[PDB]
């Protein structure tokens, strides 16, 4: 069986103010990218990039009118979101005199 509703009316719908609607977007996509983004940060970093990449995605949504798929616009804020974690960590930690804390991301 398969649901009436889909990324096209349900992408609209949070744009119309219904954020719930975006709960229930994300989920249909929380294990689609949370099984590429796994790609770019380890399990243990993997689900909180995920969290990051829909509190990203929500915030650049109420600016997406690309009249294209959701699933491609979708799938490029996790792998950025998990580029940019790495490099957050790996180049504010390198500060530090070396024998200690000196491992970075790269």
């Amino acid at each position: 069986m398969s649901e009436q509703l889909t990324d096209q009316v349900l992408v609209e719908r949070v744009q119309k103010g219904d954020q719930k609607a975006f709960n229930l977007l994300v989920v249909r996509y929380q294990h689609k990218v949370a099984s590429l983004v796994s790609r770019y940060v380890p399990s243990g970093d993997v689900p909180d990039v995920v969290q990051e990449a829909f509190i990203k995605a929500y915030r650049a949504l109420d600016s997406f009118r690309g009249d294209s798929a959701f699933y491609t616009w979708l799938y490029r804020i996790a792998v950025n979101t998990a580029k940019n974690y790495l490099v957050a960590q790996g180049r504010r930690l390198e500060l530090v005199p070396r024998g200690s804390h000196h491992h970075h991301h790269h």
